[PDB]
Formats: structure tokens, sequence, C-alpha cells
């Protein structure tokens, strides 16, 4: 059959299904395992069975987002090229509604925790560099098609990508000066300006 | 009265003061009273006259940082406007240096916090309205004095803004490619686009 190993990354990704929803509204610090095994609908002794405690499940949550969001990006972009496609991308990553708030959420919680280490860390160094490499490509795609000038594609990458990056901290920190229409305002102002 | 009122205040932002590198290095999470306390030169039980938790000091570690850059930018400015104005306040915000990339952390350990706390988002809200304004009116006096197009100030804030903050969080995650050139790239990139 399945071999342990993968039975509980399964059992981790079920609980984190069930659970990031909670974190995201409540915060890792109110958040307790007690409610989390309410929530995923486990016992308490069940739920230790596969986390060690709730940084291990915010660490779960991240990859939870993380996976989303790009299944969002993969489902939406068809044959879009140029800056179809970047704005296409663009509207899974910015916190432009509830559930991408609460995925900003999740975001903003796990980033000070990857400061200090490493296995926190490494799902998000990929995360970044995944969406830059595709970022990079739709970015020389409209430079070549002429809907940009002769942008330096890395630096713009990243003048983007630190933009959405932000969004997750004030999309939620200060949501009426960063409400969701200014947020697609941001981003239609900036490709213009390209 | 009122000097025992003061000399609790000088206390509290010695202490601050004193802290605030040590929880910028190492995180909030491993942190503890007992450490802050010591380099600060304190007992556990006299520190506890001041602050309640470390929490608190880092909502107070948040605010020395933000009062450390707005004098820079106060001394930097000298008869600056227009987008030569905007440059200087940029540079000072951005992690563009080793003390500016601890600058960075304690913002990071304070966001995921401030969206559960009503204290610590006031706490934001004052720093990120503060340099709004400012940028506001640097972009204003471009546009007065004929430097730049037909900008949606606004916007423009919002944009180099939410720039800066993803800035604090890439340029600790993802150094290599959010290093102090990079940034300093992107922000010479932005304002030539406007």
């Amino acid at each position: 059959g399945v071999p342990k190993l993968v039975d509980h990354d399964e059992r981790r990704r079920s609980i984190t299904a069930a659970a990031w929803r909670l974190i995201a509204a409540r915060g890792i610090e109110a958040a307790n395992m007690r409610d989390i095994a309410t929530e995923a609908g486990y016992t308490n002794g069940a739920l230790s069975h596969y986390f060690a405690g709730k940084d291990e499940i915010l660490r779960t949550s991240y990859e939870h987002i993380s996976e989303a969001t790009d299944r969002r990006i993969a489902e939406a972009l068809g044959d879009a090229t140029g800056l179809d496609a970047l704005r296409i991308l663009c509207r899974e990553v910015m916190p432009i509604n509830e559930e991408q708030l609460l995925e900003a959420r999740i975001a903003a919680s796990l980033w000070p925790r990857a400061m200090y280490d490493e296995q926190m860390a490494a799902t998000n160094r990929r995360t970044m560099d995944n969406w830059r490499e595709q970022m990079a490509i739709f970015l020389e795609q409209a430079r070549e098609e002429g809907s940009v000038g002769d942008i330096d594609v890395t630096i713009v990458v990243e003048q983007l990508l630190n933009m959405m990056m932000g969004m997750q901290i004030l999309g939620v920190l200060t949501p009426g000066e960063t409400s969701s229409e200014r947020q697609l305002e941001m981003l239609e102002q900036f490709v213009a300006a390209l």
C-alpha cells in the first residue's frame, strides 16, 4: 500500500485544508491546537500525531495557499501571453478578494518565521522564484510584442513582485488605502508606465 | 507627579533602544523578557515595571525605528522638492544597508501581530500614513514643477509604498534578487517612468 510517509503527508494536507482559514482569521497566537482539532474533525491526540505544534501547521498552511494560488494561475492562464498572462497571474497573487486576504494573512505570518529558519524558508524562495520565472517570460513576451517599451525585465519583475508582496501587508492592514479596487488600479497604471 | 512619569517614559525609551536589535536579530518568537532584561542591564523584576511582555516591546521597537527613519529623512532633505525629495525619503525607508535590514525585520515581525491587535495596527497606520502624506507632497510638487507627466498621485504613492514594504520582506528573504543594488535600481527605474 501507500508508504507511511506519504500517508502522513496526506493527513497533514487534509487537516491544513480544514484549518488554514481558522489560522488566518484568528492568527497563529490566538489559534490553538484544540480548536484546530475541533475544526478539522479530529481528537486532540490524533492532531498531535501529525503536527508538532501550531508552528508546523502555519508552515503547511503556507504550502496550502502557495499551491492553491499556483493552481488558480495554471487554471486561469489558458493560452494567454504577454501582459494578458501577467494580469492573470497578478490577479491570483494580489489580495483582491476575501479568500486572498486570508491567504495574505497566512503569508504575512509565515514570513518573519522564515527569516530565522531554513525549512520554513525553503518553500518560500521556491514559490517566489517560480513566480519570478513566469513573470519574466510574460514581460519578455510583452517586450517583443511591443506592449511595453525596451524594459529591463529582471528589474521590472522585481518591482512588481515587491509591490505585490507589500500588498499582502497593506491590503490587510490599510484596507481603505489599499482596497481591492486600488490594487487593480495600481497594477493597471504600473503596466501602462512600461 | 510629572517627574516620575517622565522618568518612567525615559526608561521605557532606553530599554526599547537597548532591545530592538536583539528582537530584530533573533525574532520576537525566540526573544524572551529575560534576554531583553539582560541586554538593557535590568533584572526581570525591574523590567516588569516598565513592560508587560515582549509584544509591547516589539511595538515600541517599531515606534523607535519609525522615529529613527523620520529623523534620517528630516536631516537629509534640506532644500529638496519633488522627485529629489522623493528619492531621499525612499533611501531611508528601503532596506539598502545592514541596519535598515534590521529595521525591516522589526516591521516584518510586527505586521502579522498588528493583523490581530488594535494597538499595533494603530502604530503601523501612523507610520504608513506619515509616509503616504510626505510622498504625496513630493509628487504633487513634481507635477507642479513639470518634471512628471499627468500622474495619479494617490495611486503612484500607493505603488511605491507597497513596493517598499515588499522590500522589507524580500530584502531579507531573497537577498540575491532583492540586493541593495537591485533595490536602488528598482527605485531609479520606477521614478524614471513617471
